């Protein structure tokens, strides 16, 4: 069900993507959200970089209103984007994101990336060529004003995203620092399982929530399309058939199993419903270890722009 935060809140430990690219409409995000929530998904991640926040906000709201839910049924995470690093820049940000949901309060709210952009309206400035135009701030400050949002309630729980074990020590070792964060969300699947930041993040007691745990959505614009197809794997699939399951729940499943919270996007009912069967099975110590044995150091995610960031994770 849920796992013990490091605040003494709960997370669930299966949660539902909501991230869409911009040509899908943004009505689905709406329709799909109320679909998760039907199907028993009661973790949900946003951000304000996926704009979508307004239709996932009414979705939540849409079933509390029909009786099928509470609030405090719900985990509802958003992200501070790049831009808004800048700590005086960081609660007006929360409160916009609060603003669009129409709700009181975020479960979670998360540093989304490192990698500071510039400040302005726009998600992705780039300069009169073209480049993304980097920003320089220094991640303490951000997180000093992320403690004061939990302190004012306007988020139970904060924590990091796309951190590395460098970046997320410079906070733990931060002079005079109040909350440790209570999650890494990070790129986790059985073909980059990132064994030794999750062992770091268990002696920290920091969760690590693992995205693309699917493989992603291979959007061409920042995934090479001839990269491995996760899910076309031979030990996935031959694991599947095994189990008389299929092989995106193999590696949910897979997570689950190692102490790590799993999100999975689904836009589609059917598959959306499949997925919380990942509670209904167990894979032995033997896949496990099969598993395991997939790791390939791929991070689906590549860009010859962040990479330069003096901010780049990887
Ligand atoms: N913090 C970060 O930097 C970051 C980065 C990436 C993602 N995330 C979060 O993590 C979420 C999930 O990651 P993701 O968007 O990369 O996708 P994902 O969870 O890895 O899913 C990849 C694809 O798998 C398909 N799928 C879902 N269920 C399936 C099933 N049972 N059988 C077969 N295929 C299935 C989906 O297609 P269909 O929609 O057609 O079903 C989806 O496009 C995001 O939506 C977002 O909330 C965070
Ligand atoms: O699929 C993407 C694209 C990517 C991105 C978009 C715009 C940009 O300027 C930089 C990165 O970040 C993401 C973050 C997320 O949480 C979920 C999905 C993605």
């Amino acid at each position: 069900q849920c796992v013990k935060l490091n605040d003494g809140h709960f997370m669930p430990v299966l949660g539902f993507g909501t991230y869409a690219p911009p040509e899908v409409p943004r009505s689905k995000a709406l329709e799909v959200t109320k679909l998760a929530i039907e199907a028993g998904f009661r973790h949900i991640d946003s951000a304000h970089l996926y704009n979508n926040e307004e239709q996932v906000g009414l979705a939540i709201r849409s079933k509390i209103a029909d009786g099928s839910v509470k609030r405090e049924d719900i985990f509802y995470t958003s992200k501070l984007w790049s831009t808004f690093h800048r700590p005086e820049l960081v609660r007006p940000a929360l409160e916009n994101s609060l603003k669009k949901a129409q709700l009181d309060y975020v479960d979670l709210y998360l540093i989304h990336s490192p990698m500071s952009l510039k400040p302005g309206e726009e998600l992705s400035p780039t300069d009169e060529n073209g480049k993304v135009i980097f920003d320089i701030v220094d991640l303490c400050t951000t997180w000093e004003a992320m403690e004061k949002c939990k302190d004012a309630g306007l988020a139970k729980s904060i924590g990091v995203s796309n951190f590395n074990r460098r970046q997320l020590e410079m906070i733990l070792n931060k002079p005079g620092l109040k909350y440790k964060p209570v999650c890494n969300q990070v790129e986790c699947h059985p073909y980059f399982n990132r064994s030794k930041l999750l062992d770091f993040c268990k002696s920290k007691d920091i969760v690590l929530v693992a995205y693309s745990a699917l493989g992603s959505q291979r959007d061409k614009r920042w995934v090479d399309p001839n990269s491995p197809v996760l899910l076309e794997d031979p030990v996935l699939c031959a694991l599947a058939k095994k189990h008389k399951r299929t092989p995106a729940l193999i590696a949910l499943r897979y997570q689950l199993q190692r102490g790590v919270v799993v999100l999975a996007k689904s836009y589609n009912e059917q598959r959306i419903r499949q997925n919380v069967q990942v509670f209904e099975f167990q894979l032995t110590a033997e896949d496990m270890k099969a598993i395991d044995g997939l790791d390939r150091n791929l991070h689906y995610f590549n860009s010859d722009s962040f990479a330069s960031h003096p901010n780049y994770p990887y």
